[PDB]
């Protein structure tokens, strides 16, 4: 009855994100991706648009689910009868400001985090600097999964 | 006739900051904590809170700044700046401040870590946990943490 | 069935290194601690081993053996393939992470960094040996056990 | 016929920006500035190609000029695939490197870092401003065209 | 007539390096890959060894050329009329020794240091690891260049 | 009756440790320069260099030290370090043993950083320098760099 989320905006998911969502639903019995919102601020994507193109690019992974919330991330993990975070690790991640949160979180709620670095190849993608290149027509559709690249260009248009 | 400045926002004070400024007050004659100025307290309500948990400072006190921290230190005789160092300092930032503060006006900065249980608090997350009804009690000053609740409730 | 694999030196283990073990120990069904071997330490291999399992005495699920050769050959032949770290100060972060990217590489095996709590932040297997060498008082950052017989390493 | 682009927003020019047009002037055999727009600050993008162009008046294998957009298509598009770019005290070195991947990733962009010499590596543009502001002495870290200017424009 | 000079001890050279060596072709007019010695500690290969091993992988190369020294590289840079040095970032470099390597060399010389990553796939390579891990019998096949791989495996056995 | 021990192995002291020094000396009443003890210099020549290079520091002594630096540090009745960085500086190795001297012994580590100008050199990358006969006299005080081309011709 092992477990953990995996915590995130993801708008939208990456390439990155889909391959430490892979390494934790190979490494725990669960895995929940947790889509965090803040109400006081839309992204680019809507929480049902970012659930469903997570959902289709991770419809291979059984033991994977994907929900939505707010407010404290341990309330999230707690409430749901776990208490661990798995966190990836990418070129230009605030690994001090993870750090940080890692021992508040564990602080406050004794949840762990476990850190654990994204593969090369998606090591520099992020979903800030995709949007950006996207936006002005950079070539980023070898970073993201299929259930994004067009939406997101559809969205630019 | 030592001294040395201890500059932040402190909205709140923490623990951590409280450790440096103990540390300070330790090994320098004189200490003043600059409350530098859209936060969630006002900067009387922040200097209130830092004397509350300084009284046991003797040789500490408590001042509001504007402008040029080095102005703020020299126009009291003093050219020494204490800094604390917590997870998520943003070092590189402190550090370029540093040198560019010894450049302009011949002031050192000397930073010192807060003690590892204070390690992992910072206003900003602080503020945001509490927000969403975490228990940040151990992390602030007894005093801080009630007018905390108050400012929420 | 989860598992993984908690690598190092452990000369000796200390309450950073057990801390990691024991969330290790409660998110994956199956712990084992490697105690590694290089052609060289104060502690013999047997002996650090001894000095983890009586840390470890409330850990079910979690294991200590002697490796040697190669970690990521370790990890798979007990049918394993996730690896946890733990970070402290003074960690080589950046030859962490190329090291984890190299074991995933040649091998499959993930690597998973947790870092310690605070209060066990500063400890290392070798500070500890260098301040306790010279009298200082490092029984706070071991288990009783481990402190005891450092003590009788050392007088 | 080699090449490279010193991309920025320069707001204003300083000297450890200087400094680093000046290494790459004499390692390319043309080097772009590029001045970069955002949808914001203290000098008009004339003014700033302007200053540049007087710092810069020895060297005459640099030249100058506004660009808007994706970096890596303002370096393609002038028939040159490498980008300088210095490092002070302060840079985000991390990001830089991400973006350095991304650029050689989706233009094959080559991206050349240099550090700034010591005597200019704790002035930013952005800094340089934030204490003139405020009547401190940022003369040593700034062209001289440029110090005259700033004081103007705060004045 | 620009040029730069690429240095290292090379012992062996890896993919990482020739992904730095190809782009500094690339980019400067000449490149001398600088294969510096300490005469007074043996590396894996000889110095003839390792000068082959690159020239192998580097014959596509028409504008780079291989050569050894030993004492201080602003003085072998500068003996060639050079005043650059291109050396690679990889995950694991020391970047703070190579900072104040380049100031110092700077300070000293005049000679200019210009850092580039190497590509994400060659990044965790380096060839102190690539040692190690093929002394107890990984597979670092597909991070070195065929000019070294069998030869490393030959020095092991 | 403000106080901090300055330590190193200081072999050869250059114009980075110099600077910090300098600092420590004026934002403290007293400092005590620890030389600690297979290098280039002896004890005695590091600490006669270090002495030469600060004859102009009245509050400044120097001294060798063995042991645990916190030890050095309290037999001497203060209770704070002074350690200068620079680029190169293993900060989070610093950091590591600044925490463990404050737990083991109550001793707080102050840090600053060098000036630019002195910020790339250390012992070691100078005496390397010099023995391949590049030119490291803008970097260390002039007795020290006439001392090490004695040690070397
Ligand atoms: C690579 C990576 C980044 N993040 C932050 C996510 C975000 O903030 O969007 C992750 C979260 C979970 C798993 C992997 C990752
Ligand atoms: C722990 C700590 C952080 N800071 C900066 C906080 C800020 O810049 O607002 C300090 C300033 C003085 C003393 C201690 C500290
Ligand atoms: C805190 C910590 C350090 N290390 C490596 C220390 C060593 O090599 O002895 C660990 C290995 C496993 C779990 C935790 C840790
Ligand atoms: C020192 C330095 C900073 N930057 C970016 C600063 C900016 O964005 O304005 C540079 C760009 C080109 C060459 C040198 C530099
Ligand atoms: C990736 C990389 C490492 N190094 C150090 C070389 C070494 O010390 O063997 C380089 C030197 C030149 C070009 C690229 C590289
Ligand atoms: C610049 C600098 C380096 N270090 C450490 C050198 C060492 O640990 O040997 C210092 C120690 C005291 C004062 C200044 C310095």
């Amino acid at each position: 009855m092992t477990g953990a989320v995996c915590p995130g905006s993801f708008d939208p998911v990456t390439l990155g994100h889909l391959d430490v969502f892979e390494r934790a639903a190979a490494q725990f019995d669960e895995v929940i991706v947790a889509v965090l919102i803040n109400p006081n601020k839309a992204g680019m994507f809507t929480v049902d648009e970012r659930i469903e193109m997570i959902r289709e690019s991770t419809a291979d992974l059984p033991n994977l689910r994907v929900e939505s919330g707010q407010g404290l991330l341990v309330d999230f993990v707690r409430e749901r009868g776990l208490n661990a975070i798995v966190k990836g690790l990418r070129t230009g991640t605030d690994f001090e400001y993870e750090l940080q949160m890692a021992q508040m979180n564990k602080h406050i709620a004794g949840v762990d985090t476990f850190f654990v670095a994204t593969a090369p190849a998606y090591s520099f993608v992020s979903s800030s600097l995709a949007k950006e290149v996207a936006t002005y027509g950079g070539d980023v559709s070898a970073l993201l999964p299929a259930s994004v690249h067009q939406r997101l260009l559809g969205k630019l248009r």
